[PDB]
C-alpha cells in the first residue's frame, strides 16, 4: 500500500518547486531525491505520500540515547522510507536499516578562492581562519568520536568555540561568504555550491569515505528490494545522469 | 559454532603464506581479505574455518538461472561467509545478502604504456588491438548489458572473438604482456599490477562505480553485524591503512 516517506528540504536533493499556482501533496517537491523516489516507486510498484519531518533534523542522539529527526521517525515506525542526503554511519546503521548507497561522498572543506589553505593540516596548524561544521550532523559526530590526531585538534577547536558550529548549510555557506571561515562540508554539496557561487572553492580532497543511503525501519521488507533497485540504477548509469541533471549550474 | 568462510586465491586479497613449517587450517592464508576477516572475527567474536572454493569461480548464472562458485556456496548454505573481492552486483544481490562495500572501485583498462590510447573511445575506434575481460565476471556483464554507444561497440567486439575473453585475471595479465591485448580490469587490481610490472599502465579513469562486499546467505544474521563493523572500520581509517599495507610494491617511476 501507500508508504509514508519522511524527508526534509536540502538543495538539490529535496526542494519546494517554484510555481505560480499553489502546490499540494507530492507535487510540492522536486530534486534529486524526488526523482530517485519516482524511479523506485515505479520499479518496485508502490505508491507513497511525502511528509516533511517536523523538527527538520536528519537524526542525532541526545543524552538519554534517544534519536530525533528522520531516524526517530523510522525507529518509531511512523515512516516507511527516508529519502534525503542521509549519511550512512555505523551508529545510525545500528538503529535503522540503510539501503546500499545511491551516492558516494566524503568530508571536505569549503572556502573562498585565493587562500593559502591547501589541506586539512593547514587549517589545524593555525587559528586566524575559523572552521566548523553543522552541529549534531554526521560531519560533527565524525570529528567528536574521531581518534586521528589531526581531526581531534579540529574537534578541540570546534568544541572550544561554540560559534564554530553552524545551524545548517545555509548559515555555513553565508558565513563562508561573509567571514574568514571555512566550512567542513560533505563533498557532494561542495560540487553543487561551487558551480553556482563562483567565489567559493573546494580545499583539498576527501578526508573520509561515506555514502548516502535510504533509511528504512529495522527489519523493513523494502530495504533489500530498494538496494537491488539502486544497484540496477547504478549499472545502467541512471544515477550518473540523475546527478548531472541536478548539479550543473550556470558555470564559472 | 565456527562459521565456514569460502574464498579463493587472488593477490593481494587471499594468498598462500610462505613458511618453513607445513601450515594447517587458517594459518595457510594471508592477504587483505584475511586481515579483514581477522578484524571481523575480533569485533564480532566468532571463530571460522577458511575453505577455498572448489570450482575456483566467484559466482555467475547460466541460462537456467543456476549459480556456481562462492555465490552457490552461500545459496546452498554450504558456507556462512564469502570473503573475497566479490563485486556487488544487482543480479548477485538478488541471490545472496551483501554487506556494505569495504572497498570502492570501477572498471578501467590495463595496457602497455607506449600507446596513444587515452580513453575507451580509442579502443572502440579500432580493431587491430584486441581487448576483452575475464569470462563470466562482473566486468564482462557490465559491457554485455550496457546501452552507452562506446560500451556497446566494445561488447560486440568481445562477442565476435570468444578468445578475447580470458579465464582469469592471470591469463588476462599474461596475454597483455605477451600480445597486443588490453584487458578490461577492475581498478584495484590495476593499481596492484602497475606498481610491479613497469610496462603496464592504467588508461583513462573509472568507467563505472562498484564495490567489493562480503557475501552471506540470504537472511543471514551476520550481514548487518559485518556491515556495522565495516562502517566502524571505515570511520577509523582502518581499511585505508589495510589497503596501503598490501598495495605498495616498488613504485614504478
Ligand atoms: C545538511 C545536513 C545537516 C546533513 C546532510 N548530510 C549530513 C547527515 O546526513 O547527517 C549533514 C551534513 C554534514 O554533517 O556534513
Ligand atoms: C578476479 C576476478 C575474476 C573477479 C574479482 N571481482 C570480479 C567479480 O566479482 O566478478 C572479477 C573481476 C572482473 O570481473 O573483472
Ligand atoms: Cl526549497
Ligand atoms: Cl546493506
Ligand atoms: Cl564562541
Ligand atoms: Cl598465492
Ligand atoms: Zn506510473
Ligand atoms: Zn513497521
Ligand atoms: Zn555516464
Ligand atoms: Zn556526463
Ligand atoms: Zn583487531
Ligand atoms: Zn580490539
Ligand atoms: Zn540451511
Ligand atoms: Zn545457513
Ligand atoms: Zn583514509
Ligand atoms: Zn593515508
Amino acid at each position: 500500500r501507500s508508504l509514508i516517506v519522511t524527508t526534509l528540504l536540502e538543495e538539490p536533493f529535496v526542494m519546494f518547486r517554484k510555481s505560480d499556482r499553489t502546490l499540494y501533496g507530492n507535487d510540492r517537491f522536486e530534486g534529486y531525491c524526488i526523482d530517485l523516489l519516482k524511479e523506485l516507486a515505479h520499479i518496485l510498484g508502490f505508491s507513497y505520500e511525502i511528509r516533511l519531518v517536523e523538527d527538520g533534523k536528519y537524526g542525532a542522539q541526545d543524552d538519554k540515547g534517544q534519536w530525533n529527526g528522520m531516524v526517530k521517525e523510522l525507529i518509531d515506525h511512523k515512516a516507511d522510507l527516508a529519502v534525503a542526503p542521509l549519511t550512512i554511519t555505523a551508529v545510525r546503521e545500528k538503529a535503522i536499516d540503510f539501503s546500499k548507497p545511491f551516492m558516494t561522498l566524503g568530508v571536505s572543506i569549503l572556502y573562498r578562492k585565493g587562500t593559502p589553505i591547501d589541506s586539512a593540516d593547514d587549517l589545524a596548524k593555525q587559528t586566524k581562519i575559523e572552521y566548523g561544521a553543522v552541529k549534531d550532523g554526521a560531519t560533527m559526530t565524525f570529528f567528536k568520536k574521531s581518534k586521528i590526531s589531526t581531526f581531534e585538534k579540529m574537534w578541540a577547536f570546534m568544541s572550544s568555540k561554540p560559534s564554530a558550529l553552524v545551524k545548517n548549510n545555509e548559515e555555513g555557506i553565508q558565513r563562508t561568504l561573509t567571514a574568514d571561515y571555512a566550512l567542513l562540508m560533505e563533498s557532494t554539496t561542495i560540487e553543487y555550491i561551487t558551480q553556482r557561487n563562483c567565489n567559493l572553492t573546494q580545499i583539498g580532497g576527501l578526508i573520509d569515505s561515506k555514502g548516502y543511503g535510504i533509511g528504512t525501519p529495522m527489519g523493513s521488507p523494502y530495504r533489500d528490494k530498494i538496494t537491488i533497485a539502486i544497484l540496477q540504477l547504478q549499472e545502467e548509469d541512471k544515477l550518473h545522469i540523475m546527478k548531472e541533471k541536478w548539479w550543473r549550474g550556470s558555470g564559472c
